[PDB]
């Protein structure tokens, strides 16, 4: 079981710091992304690809990934 | 016992970060949802379907799920 | 030993987040309930039944349950 | 070693959240009780009987119990 | 090894919450006691006896005990 | 599984304090670097070479490394 | 490995709460001592003897000890 | 594996409190040192020798050591 | 020119403390009223009549009046 | 136009510090009184008689008076 | 020179509390409106008509008016 | 009209800084006095005489005077 | 002497709320503009024209004007 | 009526910044002096002589003077 | 007596907002300039020329001017 | 009566912003100077001469002057 999860293109997130991993396709999460962009809490790890998952961490950073949310979780192993 | 729980339509929550999982069936939890919406702490994981469970996390985010609360809790085990 | 406790009618609370579980029948806890209602920290999980237990969590949420307080604690197992 | 301790009349406290359990027998702890009453941090679990122990928790709540302090501590074990 | 330590006359302190246990016989700790008295963080558990130890907890409460400081620590066992 | 990870040129980071390790390849992470520079939270461990990984720690420090992000993560194991 | 360390003359410190143990031999640590004195965070456990070690705890208290820093650390083990 | 690490000349740091150990030879870490000096968070444990490592702790103290950074980490054992 | 303005049924407001006087008939001001009710900043001076004006003061209190907003302002004289 | 207004039984308030003077006749102002009582911001100048006016000051103190609100305001002039 | 300015449909603003009066014609002021809406600082005095002026007050409230900005300012004088 | 008011025995208060001057004979003002004593905001200018007036200032200091409250106000002239 | 100053195209600023009016042509003021944009404190009143003056107000809003800075000040009259 | 008042030995205070001028003759004002000393808000203008007046300013600084309180106040006028 | 002062090259400052106008000729004011630069409170009105005066305003902004401090002050009068 | 006071060598202070002007020759004011130095609130306007007056302003800046304190005040005129 991994401490660090590959969220695509070599970018890594600590599993123990994740609160939730969700789809980017509704208004509340879009509000969270724009808030993070304004506050300097946004990290874009999609490396030019479509955003498929939004990772919210306990430091209240918001990380964009090109990977399916369930796949990010699956990569714990 | 799992680290991440599928709360419907591929959306995942860390089990250790959950405080409570309740029905959306009364005024106080509805106040909590609207507060979270205003503050940018709301996450809607229902994928357009009826809200069946409201998840409050220790980061004081509020997550809407389309599955019953007991279903979220039962999925702690594989 | 459970991580999540059924506090009645399918509603769940994380055991590790509970500070105290008390009866609702005196002035100080009633002050705590009304404070939580005003602050948006109250959760009513009694599902139309009489409040039998008041659960205070470490996030300072206040959760109303229809179950006896000792029974909520017993459900840890 | 128990997670929840019965402090009398069915009222329960999480053992890991307790900082100290003391007698109500002097001015400083009485100051702490009145401060908690004013701030909405006081919990009275005495069920109308004499206060015998004062429990201070890490959330800086103050809980009144009708059982002796050593009795609260001893109940940590079944 | 105990979770709760008897600090005299039945009064109990959680061992994991203690930062330091010191003698009350110098100016800096006396400043700490008076600050706690003013702030409502002082607890007097000496039950009418001479203060022999001052316990500082992580919640920044200050607890007076009639017991030798090394004896309080010894009571962990 | 190691406590400290060498991120290049002798510089060390505590593994348990890392939140994320990402490429410096877009505007949001560059915003994070400049914010840290202004606030005195930036640490440059590149030893004059090209930045290949950006480490964000739970203390909300930002650490620049000359090694690829996957290399930082792989070094968790000896 | 002990929970409490005797730092001289019966005074005790929780090992898990210590951040650093250093000599009082330079201006920065002396600044830290004077700041703690002003703020009411200083604890003098030297019992009237020369300060040999300065203990900084996670509660940002500052504790003066009459024993060498290596002696405080060595006493972690019985 | 040690709880306390000797960072030179008898000075000790708790390993679990360290965030990062870096060289002092660039502008950002020098900003961190000067900030700590102004704020009263700086600790100089070099005991008159050249600074070889800068230790940042979770309490946001900054500790100067005369030892190589990798050597400080090696001393965990 | 008055220091105190009669806002109906003998209730008085200091003119110099008023920021704005508006109609209660749209969503944003209704949000302001409900926020004030929750926070303990609401004052209801309508004395059982329909709310015709909402007074926002510099202390961020919200005062309900039964009088037309322009009439409240006119009463400055 | 006076600086100090007699609000009954010798008690005085600075006119320039008053925000509003209202009847105690509804739930919101009663919430304000109880909040002030809990916080130590309440001043009772009624001298044991029925409360007829509630004065809120810019320091967010709450003062109870036994005279009608219009009487407080009229006394601004001698 | 008036204390209160009619900003349309009977709605009034204290002139001394106004910081700026601008057109709603660009992204930054629209950001300010949406921020105020989320925070409960927005006041809509347009009475259902097109927004022509945005008033920012020193209490950091944001007030929407249906009259041109120059009209608000000109009404300072009777 | 004075800037400074003699509140007895040579002690002076700036008139423009006073919020209210009240009798000390009820529970709420006694709470205010004890709060100020604990917080280091209390000033006792009675010079050994009975407290007749309690002065609350905008800095939230609380000043005890031996003079009738209406007399303190009268001394503005 | 005006209370409100026309800063171009009908946009108005209260003169008493202005701290400084400066040219936009150097790095520090550009930092101030970008900070305000991120924080939601920026107001763009240039109405599609080149920015000629940057107005900093006491509420720490930043207002862009198409008018020369000295001309904005001149319009006080 | 003067802007600056000489409080002895050339030391000056702005009259408009003074809240109260009192004797140092009781425990509460002594608490205020010691608090100011600890916080770095104390100013000693006595030039080595007995403290006769204690000046509290709106910046919550505390200034010690060697002249009687009535003398400070009387010097408001030339 | 003017409301706005020209501090060189068309840049204007409100006279009532100025706390102090000093030479850039020592370490403490240079510390103030660098702090303002880091925090986004610095304004450079020198138009590329040597700094001759440093203006600190009540909003704790720091403004660099190319004119001597006495020149800024003298321009208060027309 | 001046708005700005010359405090020596062309350096200017706004009279309305001054709280107190005192001699630098005792421990409490020296604590205030060192605090200001650490916090970045110190301004040294002595231009290489002996400090004769310490000016404390309402923004809690501390300004060193080479002029007698009573002379600074006299320069109001």
């Amino acid at each position: 079981m991994m401490k660090f999860i590959n969220i695509g293109y070599g970018n890594m997130v600590s599993a123990a710091r994740i609160i939730t991993i969700v789809s980017p396709d509704s208004a509340p999460i879009k509000r969270i992304i724009q808030d993070a962009r304004e506050k300097g809490k946004l990290v874009d790890a999609t490396h030019g690809r479509a955003t498929a998952a939004v990772i919210i961490t306990d430091s209240d950073h918001v990380i964009l990934s090109s990977v399916q949310p369930e796949t990010v979780a699956n990569r714990l192993y």
